[PDB]
């Protein structure tokens, strides 16, 4: 599904792969592994190889001479069904993904790991059908598939080790088919499980979970990941984004095209915020580029983009309808001279109408990292509909990368949390600006994780990539970069430490 991404290939290796194993229309994507959030799309055309840069500074994937995308999988899906051009404007066709054989980004691949370590991990964390593949230590170059089976409710469970031989670049389990990569082998024995002579089915149901940690042991995990293990954990997460190609048909409708900041960054249909009670004289009045984010799908969120001038009225309709009482903005109005979050609220002490909605800005309060605006929102003609909406505008996030210290983000989220908790029956917290996926995804995930710790204490389990994958199933590409990924771990660590300091 995403075998076209090669995490460990060089540019020359990419050319040699396309020229020797590809044809015209063959393509792959790869990182620039030194430089953060640089990728290359390498494409064979007329017997030569073109390299197209994709940049991600934290907000979206920006394909040079193309469009902006929420994930590389959504990028590849878009051009494999459509549009891509060179500097000189010639069409570059993405026809044939050139598949990677490298197992390092697979959830089940542990690399160097002994049989006793694999048994201990499968014993402590595994259940029936949990498996992993590890390098062989007795027969170098070969591999071992280790699988737990049993009763998950004293000998009722066991671990089986199946030897995987590598013989001339192909892989086998001692007989039958010979596979071009470990992934093909694992996929085959996932669909067609091995059976032991005496009948046990070696069911490959789920990879062994290695990312769930006790929150108390965050500092140790961050230490191991900083030896660089954050990269591999992040790329293993990125590999699974091909499971999240959910439909975005509503956002693609002609009537909704100009309601999106970027034409291809769109809300999933199954989680989009549907706007009711619109003008009956607008044919399509139900659409905003926003998704409900419900953790492990009390506190929920709406993740959305910065307004366009023609969606400000819809944004207020959304806040009103959903009963939201707290807004987080993740960008300044302008960064690098470019509009990142258009002003949609009145000046301090002023009152404005935004279609059927009326907003008063009661008071602004400046703090070091943010500005708070106390807004009163009501429906025109209906005085008794008024409610206070507290807008927390984060203003110190750097123009590129992530904050060097998570303290400001954490203090801000602590205040936002208490505000939300103080208001009976407050609806979801709105988090937005830019495309509403990078910084927005980062703030939401931190907030989710820190809320578990706040209620359960240091002695509770957290799983950073599993949480992110759960949020990415509700809006495309929530958490854009490895720098934001590492920043989430750092924020959880700093939160745990400040709570041990008190
Ligand atoms: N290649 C390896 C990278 C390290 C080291 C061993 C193992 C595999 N390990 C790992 C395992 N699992 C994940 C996940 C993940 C966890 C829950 C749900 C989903 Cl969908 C995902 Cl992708 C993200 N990163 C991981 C890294």
């Amino acid at each position: 599904s995403r075998r076209w991404f090669h995490p460990n290939i060089t540019g020359v290796e990419a050319e040699n792969l396309l020229l020797t194993r590809g044809v015209d229309g063959s393509f792959l994507a790869r990182p620039s592994k030194s430089n953060p959030g640089d990728f290359t799309l390498s494409v064979r055309r007329n017997g030569a190889v073109t390299h197209i840069k994709i940049q991600n500074t934290g907000d979206y994937y920006d394909l040079y001479g193309g469009e902006k995308f929420a994930t590389l999988a959504e990028l590849v899906q878009y051009y494999m069904e459509h549009q891509l051009k060179e500097k000189n404007g010639d069409v570059i066709e993405l026809k044939y993904p050139l598949n990677c054989a490298d197992p390092t980004s697979e959830r089940w691949f542990h690399g160097h790991l002994s049989g006793k370590e694999a048994e201990k991990l499968l014993t402590e964390k595994g259940k029936h059908g949990s498996f992993l593949v590890r390098e062989s230590q007795s027969h170098p170059g070969d591999f071992v598939l280790s699988v737990r089976t049993g009763d998950d409710k004293d000998g009722k469970s066991k671990v089986t080790h199946v030897m995987i031989r590598c013989q001339e670049l192909k892989y086998d389990v001692g007989g039958g088919e010979r596979f071009d990569s470990l992934t093909d082998l694992v996929e085959h024995y996932k669909k067609n499980p091995m059976v032991e002579t005496l009948g046990t089915v070696l069911q490959l149901k789920q990879p062994l979970n290695t990312t769930r940690i006790n929150a108390a042991e965050i500092e140790s995990r961050v230490r191991e990941l900083s030896k660089q293990g954050f990269w591999e954990e992040f790329e293993t997460l990125q590999q699974q984004e091909c499971k999240l190609l959910y439909s975005r048909k509503e956002g693609q409708r002609q009537e909704n095209k100009n309601k999106n900041r970027y034409k291809n960054i769109l809300p999933f249909d199954h989680t989009r915020v549907v706007l009711h009670d619109g003008d009956p004289n607008e044919p399509v009045s139900d659409y905003i580029n926003a998704n409900i984010i419900m953790p492990e799908f009390k506190k929920s969120y709406i993740a959305t983009q910065g307004c366009l001038q023609n969606t400000v009225n819809d944004f207020w309709r959304m806040v009103f309808q959903e009963n939201s009482r707290v807004i987080v903005m993740t960008t300044k109005e302008v960064e690098r001279g470019k509009s990142k979050c258009v002003k949609y609220w009145p000046d301090e002490y002023a009152l404005k109408e935004y279609g059927v909605m009326r907003v008063r800005n009661v008071k602004e309060s400046a703090a070091h990292d943010y500005t708070l605006r106390e807004l009163k929102l009501s429906k025109v003609g209906q005085g008794n509909t008024e409610r206070t909406v507290w807008q927390y505008h984060f203003r110190t996030w750097p123009d590129h990368g992530v904050p060097s210290d998570p303290g400001g983000v954490l203090d801000f989220l602590e205040e936002v949390h208490h505000k939300q908790e103080s208001i009976m029956d407050a609806g979801p917290v709105v988090v937005h600006c830019s495309a509403g996926i990078g910084r927005t995804g980062t703030f939401i995930v931190i907030d989710i994780l820190i809320d578990i710790i706040r209620e359960k204490g240091v002695d509770c389990d957290i799983d950073v990539p599993k949480t992110i994958q759960m949020v990415r199933s509700q809006r495309s590409g929530m958490v854009q970069t490895e720098a934001q990924y590492r920043f989430i771990y750092m924020a959880v660590q700093h939160y745990i430490e400040t709570l041990q300091r008190r």
